[PDB]
């Protein structure tokens, strides 16, 4: 019965959204998120911007058996219970994902509590988007009056043609490949390290970010893992109402990264501290 599994995944306890904010800011914690491509590559799957690597796999399930405690909060999709905050398309694919998951998902995860992976998707998949605007005015609080280093692939751009750092009193950025930057992991943890003195570390980075935080945690930093954050930031001040593709940058969900038209801005070529690739 798969219905039987549903209900037995729903001993997962995920702070939504908001509660997990609280929790990272309590605590100063570094933030790692869970998501579907983690468990794809975990168990051997290759994923739009991520082949399968074998190394990585294992230190992603390394990752995921770690404590949530005061250092580190690890996330997992809030679809566990009230499934019924998303739309129907997002509702089917989750469940659809975490019962080809059962034997993952029944044994991976008995922590007390995860974070959410959806810190970072905060809009397009509710039914309500009401809260959006909670959401990211809370997320922002994260860096109002905070130094960045924002570690991203090259078509992330987050920020870029939005307000959505513009309350952080610097920014400098790491800029790595936009797929398969874990083929140069250890440049961009190296060079990260680097730049990271008196700063606060945000990663967009796929399976690699996950990674970059647990090792910079273990070296005393904190880093968020913030994913696909501009993508939501963007067809939130948009008011989309499904996931329209960017013309100028990376979208969400549409990782092949086509028929992008990127621009030359100066403010953010000023921000790139290194590019890696
Ligand atoms: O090798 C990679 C893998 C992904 N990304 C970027 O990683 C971000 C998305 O990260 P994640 O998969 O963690 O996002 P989520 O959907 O979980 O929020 C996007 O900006 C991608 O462009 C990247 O730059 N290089």
């Amino acid at each position: 019965s798969e219905f039987a599994s549903m209900k037995r995944l729903s001993e997962i306890k995920v702070l939504p959204i908001l509660e997990s904010l609280k929790y990272i800011k309590h605590n100063h914690a570094s933030v790692v998120r869970f998501g579907d491509g983690e468990i794809d590559l975990m168990t051997g799957h290759s994923i739009p911007y991520q082949d399968y690597n074998e190394k990585l796999a294992k230190r992603l399930q390394q990752i995921l058996q770690t404590k949530s405690d005061e250092k580190l909060l690890v996330c997992l999709p809030d679809v566990f219970s009230n499934m019924d905050r998303y739309n129907q398309n997002a509702r089917h694919f989750w469940e659809r994902h975490f019962l080809k998951y059962s034997e993952f998902y029944l044994n991976c995860c008995d922590a007390p509590f995860y974070g959410s992976t959806f810190i970072s998707r905060p809009y397009i998949d509710l039914i309500d988007k009401s809260p959006s605007e909670a959401y990211f005015e809370s997320l922002k609080e994260l860096w109002r009056g905070k130094d960045l280093l924002i570690v991203e692939g090259a078509t992330s751009r987050s920020g870029v043609g939005n307000d959505l750092f513009v309350a952080a009193s610097s920014i400098k950025r790491l800029v790595c490949p936009s797929k398969n930057a874990f083929q140069y992991y250890d440049e961009i943890l190296r060079l990260t390290e680097k730049n990271a003195k008196n700063r606060l570390i945000l990663v967009m980075l796929g399976p690699t970010a996950k990674v970059l935080v647990a090792d910079l945690t273990t070296k005393g930093y904190q880093a968020i893992d913030l994913g696909h954050i501009d993508s939501e930031y963007e067809w939130y001040e948009m008011g989309a109402t499904y996931k329209v593709k960017l013309t100028n940058k990376h979208t969400a969900e549409f990782n092949y990264d086509e028929g992008i038209e990127l621009e030359f801005s100066q403010e953010y070529q000023e921000q790139i501290v290194a590019r890696i690739g």
